């Protein structure tokens, strides 16, 4: 398969808008075609953000020739800025962004500068599809032959480089010839469940049985589920902030002492904060309204659409990582684990 | 507001179809055009389904003139022959024919007979305005003011003939002059949620807002909601059925010490039978990879669509019947309150 962004005679991404339709490879060839799939959502996931914002680098640095190299460097800081901003906040993109220009900015030629870019780049995706292949191997443990898993949101291999991190797991365990089913959860509003995991499992051969996200009671209640694994966006001391509707999962498997793990690298960590420190900010209304271009709702409806919800380190069996699996009391174990 | 079918100098029935785009109201000149409106599901609910099959053979009895009684009598039978046959299935519908066909058949004479088969349809549809407004009479004691309900589904006006069950307890306490707001879940996979409840009660001036099914954890996490109050379907010995989606809701607001209230006629309840006596049928898979014409999952993709879901009595914290509230024990409850 492919991988979901990467260099190949410039920055090639798979166009996840066209999926589950149409598996199409684009070609970004400038600042601002990367800056639209970004915002258009065609790459997503954390680690492909990060490889993004590096490959960026190496990509300005490549636009057109340059004879001076200090021309270039300016050029750089200034995409750099304008790539950043696609959206401030975004702390992976930030990271492949500084990473990547810190690293060409080391060069004394224009070749170099070129050649150091992409180099960093290259670096950082490959490092993020060892870690998800680390961390799979580690919680592929925590699954055995014949297990139903059900999953949500999305995060699989189009969420990372390759391999992904929830869905990794599973990879990881039917690698090791572990026969494994997937439940997966439709994902409202934005429906990443049905469009995108449902996708890459199946082009990759993985069972997956495709359900509304409030069909979580049932299927446990028939028992028809062996674990719940999630991603997450970000891990602080007292919960996981993952896709909305990651905690009422985490409510219904609790309820049905069902093994809830999270699989996340220690990047998704913030142990310095607690969920009182997080602020969720509300996506478009018209998520809610419109569905393709059919309306399914009055148009002035009041909407509430967080974007994420916190999931209590309670609900939590054990987080999954690249350093290994960790159990509670989580306040002892994390820091032990991850090395603080 | 309008009645959602119901008899001015003909049969009226808002075409639910159109909702929440727009208020449309089909008028059946003939059984045909009633059989088109029940088939394409203008008409929607166990009431107003039953009511559409009365109605359907006062209709028949107007449709054309007869000369004799027994050329009337004969067509009718013929009319509540097919109108039966439109939705095979459908108890109710099959229960209103019956019924007003019984009635009609008592007349002696074609005016008789017209007169007599419009009475009963008039009186069964009277018959559900009237248990809904005490239902809701009886529930609204449970809110007070300021109360923020969460609902599911959409067991309201249009779901019956009119008021509603769990909306019209909402529609009772507001009438009582208290401060009700709703926040109703947009019901996965049909939408019942965002394209009819926040239609009915946007209609009539009561605050809605809409929120995805998988929000209800989030939604309960920072105490937005009150008091939940759903329908049901069929109420058995050890269970409520409903709107699959229902169950998971229970088991949250459980777990938040929510009141979580069932409104439903006696006519809902089948106490001789469990929940292990009920088969839950799959609903059409098309339902989980389209949306408008808009694909969401892959063609070929495996779905689980079950129409409903069984919520425990245990996750039950009253049932709001037209007879009166009614509590747990409900082995000993149920019988006495609804007189059996």
């Amino acid at each position: 398969s492919l991988r979901s962004i990467f260099w190949d005679d410039g920055l090639k991404l798979i166009d996840q808008t066209k999926l589950p339709e149409k598996l199409e490879v684009i070609e970004c060839r400038n600042v601002e075609e990367l800056a639209d799939a970004i915002k258009k959502l065609a790459v997503r996931g954390a680690p492909a953000l990060e490889a993004a914002g590096a490959y960026g680098i190496a990509l300005a640095a490549r636009e057109r020739e340059f004879a001076d190299v200090d021309e270039l460097k300016e050029h750089l800081k200034k995409a750099a800025d304008f790539l950043a901003s696609t959206r401030p906040t975004a702390v992976n993109l930030f990271v492949g962004i500084e990473r990547a220009l810190n690293a060409a900015l080391k060069g004394e030629s224009v070749e170099e500068v070129k050649e150091l870019a992409l180099r960093e780049a290259e670096k950082l995706a490959e490092e993020d599809v060892e870690r998800n292949r680390k961390m799979g191997e580690y919680g592929a443990e925590l699954l055995e032959d014949g297990d139903v898993v059900l999953t949500y949101c999305n995060a699989g291999r189009l969420a990372t480089v390759d391999w992904g991190t929830a869905l990794g797991v599973v990879r990881s365990a039917v690698e090791q010839g572990k026969e494994i089913r997937v439940i997966a959860c439709e994902t409202r509003p934005l429906n990443q469940g049905s469009r995108l995991t449902c996708w890459e499992l199946m082009e990759d051969g993985i069972d997956v049985t495709l359900i509304t996200d409030s069909m979580v009671g049932i299927v446990m209640q028939k028992g028809m589920v062996d674990k719940v694994i999630v991603g997450a966006d970000r891990i602080v001391r007292d919960a996981v902030f993952n896709k909305i509707g990651t905690y009422t999962v985490s409510v219904v498997a609790k309820h049905h002492n069902i093994p809830f793990y999270v699989a996340a690298p220690k990047a998704t960590f913030d142990w310095e904060r607690t969920a009182k420190d997080v602020v969720i900010e509300e996506r478009p209304r018209e998520e809610l309204i419109f569905c393709g271009k059919r309306q399914i709702a009055p148009l002035n409806v009041k909407v509430y659409n967080p974007a994420f919800d916190p999931t209590p380190l309670e609900n939590v069996t054990a987080l999954i990582t690249e350093y290994g699996v960790i159990y509670p009391p989580y306040e002892v174990n994390v820091p032990k684990v991850l090395k603080f």
